[PDB]
């Protein structure tokens, strides 16, 4: 069942329903008689144009440098923290659309639901025998969000319309429509900071204005102009639309400076609609939607709950179905928040109802902004991730101002926290382990590359990927350097957001040649070496990367056996940290593997149980993928039972401990969509995989799941992959032809393979 079914109204915002197209979003409470939907506009961020690259931190490169090599770890950390730079700008929300329904009465017998498959949410309610029904959905192809008000007897719609935004905002009707138009803060400082002022309107340097227009349709009765939106009389049936726009003309573009005429946008919006007709925009709504939400088809098994009963009886359930219905709800969260032609997903889609966010709702990069594309390959939605490749394409002007200006060094570069302005430094002054990570943009990359072994743009991967990748592999070039003992080495390098030592307060991070940064240059330039074999050019170059490849600093299994984070044993057994992140190479990527490096891949296990004896809302998910790659179904048994723990609203914070709040929305400290689309992508590792040279069919099938029919399903080269099973047992899969010749099968102990496929064959038991 792809239906997220409720018994009563949006009680908070961790109970609404998320409904989108990429670029307009919107949470539907489902009240009764007072409806709120929290509208967002995925450009209408805080701030302007700034310069937040840091001078005066070349000088202090060398010294950081010597620090580490005299091993004087203290006086590392304490210049790390001045090449540090400055926060990332606020996603702002657009604004709420209240529905005053004025009916007077009891109601009974409501439900309130999301469908993912047909992307339209309902509400249904019955006061005083007239039945009453809504309909809400974002249109990708119109740019506009509908609903429709309807009854089982005419003359009984009637309500008010308003549109009232925390930003600055106007708000007035006009012809058949309520507009609603302001500024966002030229500069909000982070949720964290406690100053005098923590949201600014500077007149000189203006913010980001943006236009949003609901437009009225009613059919029946009469309807006029009341204050500053409009008021409907016993109609028969209501219908609204409602666009927005800002006048963001690019990262690079002040504000003030901009061409972008948002009234003009959104008015042109409504003209290629035209009339306004319901019917007609939803048939073109739901297409245009399951053209990708089609694709891949799950069936866990058979399931009639709400769907908040639900989350509550999977620890006792552990119903195949939940799990089931969250994986396709990962998959529509990333279409409805990104599209080709539009921004990527940050760290809550494109939905925010705060002012100043939790983290700004940046677009982290040593995680969140990956774990929302790893679905984008194997469930294949390639659309989506084409509004990452353009994102990504986009910091190369910020990234090379960047590289040249701290570290001297050419390329371009990326630290974790970046906004709309694409800021390419680091974040603050504060804990260098959490403000210092050059190579977060060569993390970036790696989605680059995995858009052309799944989809097979060779045009695309010659004009558009490959350059990208070129840069990135250039600055790290200028950024690994020599040790005494010859190897490549990173300095400064830290394992992300873990510290190694203790001097006090000081959570000492700054080390040499971590796992991480290893991991990373060794991905990107083994995939710059595919790329140009491809491509048939750069012979000097990848010569040049695989002799840097050849070099770097080697593997070591640490004291416990663990695979080592830094560069020496420094690994401790009660680490409960939360940021695993030498290994990388296990779920996102494809160097620790049984055939590949098995040192590193039983080291990887060891690691992972010494950081699990740890529940945040993308490190249980994270786990999934993990244990996935590590073929332990038992494992991957305990985590969905640790994710599916019902998360009680208001738990905002991030001792308020959960995993799942009432709407199916990743919970962690606060709703984080990261967790949601990296669901999707360590299900998926459970039942195939491609990374080790051969499809690998269900190496990690739960106990819980003796049966299952899964399809549409996408491994590295194409190949489209159908699997049921039955009693524990592969019964028979499919395997279609993607964009590469030879392919190789693997189930348990035997191995097929095809010398060419021109026809989708069989695999049975």
């Amino acid at each position: 069942s792809l239906l997220l079914r409720y018994d009563r109204s949006a009680a908070n915002w961790n109970e609404a329903l998320p409904i989108g197209n990429g670029r307009i979003g919107g949470m539907v409470w489902g009240n009764v008689s007072e409806e709120i939907i929290d509208l967002n506009e995925e450009t209408l961020w805080s701030g302007h144009p700034r310069e937040t690259d840091n001078p005066n931190a070349k000088q202090h490169l060398p010294q950081i440098r010597k620090a580490v090599f005299d091993k004087n770890y203290e006086r590392a950390n304490d210049l790390a923290y001045k090449i540090q730079g400055t926060y990332n700008e606020n996603y702002q929300p657009l604004g709420q659309l209240h529905l005053s329904m004025s009916h007077a009465g009891e109601s009974t017998n409501y439900a309130r639901a999301l469908d993912i498959g047909n992307a339209v949410s309902t509400v249904d309610y019955e006061v005083d025998g007239v039945k009453y029904h809504r309909d809400y959905f974002v249109s990708a192809p119109d740019n506009s969000m509908c609903i429709r008000l309807t009854a089982s007897e005419p003359g009984k719609i009637s309500c008010r319309l308003k549109m009232d935004s925390p930003l600055k905002h106007v708000s007035f009707s006009r012809g058949n429509s309520c507009i609603m138009q302001g500024q966002a803060p030229s500069h909000a400082d982070r949720a964290s900071i406690k100053a005098d002022q923590v949201i600014f309107y500077d007149p000189k340097e203006e913010g980001l204005s943006f236009y949003s227009q609901l437009q009225v349709v009613p059919e029946g009765g009469r309807f006029w102009k009341y204050e500053n939106g409009m008021r409907v009389e016993h109609a028969d049936s209501l219908v609204l639309v409602f666009s927005a726009a800002t006048n963001f003309d690019g990262f690079d573009v002040f504000p003030r400076k901009s061409r972008i005429d948002p009234c003009k946008v959104v008015k042109e919006t409504f003209r290629k609609i035209g009339p306004v007709d319901f019917k007609e925009l939803q048939k073109r709504h739901i297409a245009d939607y399951r053209t990708l939400f089609d694709r891949v088809g799950i069936q866990l098994g058979k399931i009639s709950k709400t769907t908040d009963q639900r989350i509550k009886d999977y620890a006792r359930d552990e119903d195949p179905d939940l799990v089931a219905l969250t994986f396709q709800y990962g998959r529509y969260m990333l279409i409805s928040s990104s599209r080709p032609g539009t921004l990527p997903a940050n760290l809550q889609g494109i939905w925010n109802p705060l002012m100043r966010p939790p983290w700004m709702s940046n677009w982290t990069n040593d995680l969140n902004t990956q774990m929302n594309y790893w679905l984008s390959w194997t469930t294949n939605l390639p659309e989506c991730e084409k509004a990452l490749i353009d994102w990504v394409d986009n910091l190369r002007p910020n990234g090379r101002k960047t590289a040249r200006t701290n570290y001297g060094a050419k390329g371009w570069l990326c630290h974790n926290t970046t906004d709309l302005w694409m800021q390419t430094a680091p974040a603050g002054i504060e804990r260098p382990r959490w403000c210092i990570l050059p190579l977060g943009g060569v993390w970036l990359c790696q989605h680059l590359w995995m858009h052309y072994v799944f989809h097979g743009d060779r045009e695309f991967l010659e004009k558009r990927s490959y350059p990208i990748m070129r840069e990135a592999a250039e600055f790290c070039l200028d950024w690994l350097i020599k040790d005494s003992d010859g190897y490549y080495v990173t300095c400064p390098s830290v394992s992300p957001e873990n510290w190694f030592a203790t001097a006090g307060d000081k959570q000492l991070s700054i080390s040499k040649a971590s796992t991480y940064d290893m991991q990373l240059i060794r991905d990107l330039f083994t995939n710059c070496i595919q790329a140009a074999k491809v491509l048939n050019t750069d012979k000097e170059f990848s010569a040049k990367l695989q002799e840097r490849m050849d070099h770097l600093y080697p593997q070591k299994i640490g004291q416990y056996g663990q695979l080592q984070e830094w560069s020496e044993d420094w690994d401790k057994p009660e680490d409960q940290h939360r940021h695993i992140s030498h290994l990388f190479g296990l779920f996102p990527g494809d160097q620790l593997t049984p055939n590949k490096n098995p040192e590193g891949w039983k080291g990887a296990r060891q690691s992972l149980l010494m950081r699990s004896g740890a529940d945040t809302g993308w490190s249980i998910n994270w786990k999934i993928g993990w244990w996935a790659r590590l073929h332990d179904a038992e494992q991957a048994q305990n985590m969905l039972r640790k994710i599916f723990r019902f998360a009680p609203s208001g738990n905002t914070l991030s001792s308020q401990k959960g995993g799942r709040y009432a709407n199916l929305l990743n919970a962690g400290p606060p709703f984080q969509i990261d967790g949601v689309l990296g669901f999707t992508a360590g299900v998926v590792e459970l039942l195939l995989q491609s990374h080790d040279g051969f499809i690998h069919l269900l190496p990690a099938l739960p106990k819980n799941w003796p049966d299952g029919r899964v399809t549409g399903l996408k491994a590295r080269g194409g190949f489209i992959v159908d699997i049921e099973w039955k009693d524990g047992k592969l019964l028979e899969a499919v395997i279609h032809p993607g964009h590469e010749k030879e392919v190789r099968v693997h189930y348990q102990d035997d191995v097929h393979v095809f010398a060419k496929i021109e026809k989708p064959v069989r695999i049975t038991r």
